[PDB]
């Protein structure tokens, strides 16, 4: 059909990128992460007991103030890699930058403080495929596409390096003010998942890893690059990084020395120098700069998989293509 719209997103410290949807008539503004790993939409419920302190610190959806809410009620539990939330389903109209769509979503009734006491976004909007939607709630993008409004059945991510605009999603296309050189499309390995095949991680000069072909979720709703705790440990052993429990660290003076590491995603040799993966908070002899790669064991479901999160999407503009079932990366301007 023809139209494109775009969601500007705010960037919080290169670790949280969230935009804004409005649910209801009148609209109730919510901050959300637009994440390609999940496929359901949820937001905190006014009904959340505020004995969950993530609920007494976030926007809550009040359906009694919405004229257009159509009550449904089926329980829902989203078990994400990092934490879980449960609640029930509701339906109201959600507005995703310009396009308005009736949508089934979750009003979360239970929301752990860890980690959601530290999340600057209030909800999640999944850009995944229906194969992952808990409870087969038709996901907002298959809904927008039914409007017939978009030019192209695609969406693209720009995640800025921060301090200017924080990032941008374009629904319906991709915006060449933000990428240079031209695209490199890798096809999806099955439909249902923004998943692709990866065959080789190389620390410095020589393939230490995934030499026999691994997978990679390309995950916009993840701050880091991650591999399973084995693949990560040998990468980290090699770099010389230590574990301060949730992350690996390095003595900051070494940071600007750490080898370029490269991802050989189907076709090309996508490659991050040590600016790209190290948070250079300083350049001291001793103090510790965290690295932007985490171990994360994504569960059997999809797989154990490497998740290419926001450390990678900020170096290469990601176009997610549903019409031809493939992902394409090209360089960020
Ligand atoms: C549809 C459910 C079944 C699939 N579930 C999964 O396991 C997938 C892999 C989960 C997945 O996308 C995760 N990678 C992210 C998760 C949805 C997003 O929620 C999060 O836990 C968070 C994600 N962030 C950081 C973040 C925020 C915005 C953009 C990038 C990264 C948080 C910060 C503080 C607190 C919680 C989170």
């Amino acid at each position: 059909g023809n139209t494109t719209s775009s969601v500007i997103l705010t960037n919080y410290m290169d670790t949280q990128y969230y935009g804004e949807i409005g649910i209801g008539t009148p609209p109730q503004t919510f901050k959300v992460v637009f994440d390609t790993g999940s496929s359901n939409v949820w937001v905190p419920s006014s009904k959340c007991s505020r004995l969950y302190t993530a609920c007494v610190y976030h926007k809550l959806f009040d359906a009694s103030d919405s004229s257009s809410y159509k009550h449904n009620g089926t329980e829902l539990t989203l078990r994400y890699s990092t934490g879980t939330v449960s609640g029930f389903l509701s339906q109201d109209i959600i507005t995703v930058g310009g396009i308005t769509v009736t949508q089934m979503f979750g009003e979360v009734t239970e929301m752990p403080a860890l980690p959601f006491m530290l999340a600057e976004f209030d909800g999640v909007v999944g850009m995944g495929f229906i194969e992952q939607a808990i409870g087969r709630v038709t996901p907002i993008f298959d809904n927008i596409i039914s409007q017939g409004v978009l030019k192209e059945d695609v969406f693209s991510f720009y995640y800025n390096r921060d301090s200017s605009l924080g990032g941008q999603i374009v629904l319906g296309g991709s915006d060449p003010q933000h990428y240079e050189g031209n695209f490199h499309y890798i096809n999806l390995i099955k439909t249902g998942v923004w998943q692709i095949q990866m065959k080789g991680v190389s620390v410095g000069s020589s393939t230490l890893l995934c030499e026999d072909g691994c997978l990679a979720l390309v995950d916009t709703g993840a701050s880091y690059i991650s591999g399973s705790t084995s693949s990560i440990e040998k990468l980290m052993e090699a770099l010389g990084a230590k574990k301060r429990l949730f992350d690996y660290v390095v003595k900051c003076n070494e940071g600007p020395t750490l080898p370029d590491i490269s991802f050989h995603l189907g076709g090309k040799e996508y490659t991050l120098t040590s600016a790209d993966y190290v948070f250079q908070e300083s350049y001291s002899s001793k103090k510790l700069c965290t690295l932007a790669i985490h171990a994360m064991d994504i569960p059997p479901p999809t797989g154990p998989t490497w998740a290419l999160g926001a450390t990678f999407i900020r170096k290469f503009y990601t176009e997610f293509d549903r019409r031809n079932n493939r992902i394409g990366f090209a360089l960020a301007r």
